[PDB]
């Protein structure tokens, strides 16, 4: 169309990846690309008729959920300081109760210490958190396979997670 | 190749971008993408050879400089919190003395707001900020045909960002 080829959706839940595609399906969007760190969102993103995807393999989302926006801000603001500090790219959206963090671009060790820093920062401000992807290059490249037997046509990677993918490879 | 088909390489310089693209090169990349709300970033991204853009139509990317990094976290925090709380997705990365902010899904006159906080955040801190793109989508769908007759073949726009340029559309 008029203003690009490829609409890009950054999924966290698969209702809400199928409620937004077809949102943008009749809105007349041709190419709609599906983003997630969750192996099954790819996968439902696939049989609802999309073929590219832009994964996550040795990054990962992290997930701050609870009623009370300001201390699901202050955990945020703890991990985005950290994670910019060990040189992370970081993707962030609210959806609901829900605060999604996507971090990519630093090392096995770095990611094990920001997994962690999540789970301390969650019990400290009193919400939940839930980690998706990341802690294994051999179960990438199993996933990523799989997607291409279920027809992705095209997997997109961030360049920072790519580079870190390729030192541990 | 094994973990994907494209790397996906976000752009605030010209000789940052051309650095990364061959060092992607170096290590036996095949198609890199580049993503930036400057239009000069995409354009220089094809004369490299590339044909995979991603754009930035309503949004904007905001750039905070400064030798103290705890005052451009400062600065970015008040973005961040500002931005979600607007309903926007935010991409951030750490490039030397810069802090980069992308920002979309806001429609104009919040985009207008959050531009303005951009430049008080900036004299309250004792920092300098540059706004990148956002503010005309007749202005984008010509950026967007000119990447085309420079050979652009795939271009790739956040969802949200779309939504928010056919709703003004
Ligand atoms: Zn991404
Ligand atoms: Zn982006």
């Amino acid at each position: 169309g008029a203003m690009g080829d490829i609409l890009i959706v950054w999924a966290k839940d698969v209702d809400e990846m199928l409620k937004q595609v077809e949102i943008l399906r009749r809105l007349g969007a041709k190419q709609i690309a599906v983003e997630s760190s969750d192996w099954r969102i790819l996968q439902e993103a696939l049989k609802k008729g999309g073929d590219i995807l832009i994964v996550n393999g040795g990054g990962m989302t992290i997930t701050f959920r609870g009623d009370d926006l300001e201390a699901l801000l202050k955990a945020a603001i703890e991990m985005i300081k950290q994670a910019l500090k060990f040189g992370a790219t970081i993707e962030l959206s609210l959806d609901g109760n829900d605060l999604n963090i996507n971090i990519t671009g630093v090392p096995e060790q770095v990611r094990k210490e920001l997994a962690k820093e999540a789970e301390r920062l969650a019990k400290e401000f009193g919400i939940t958190v839930t980690r998706t992807g990341g802690g294994d290059v051999d179960e990438m490249l199993k996933q990523v396979e799989i997607l291409r037997r279920l027809g992705a046509k095209q997997i997109a990677v961030h360049s920072d997670d790519w580079r870190i993918l390729q030192e541990a490879l």
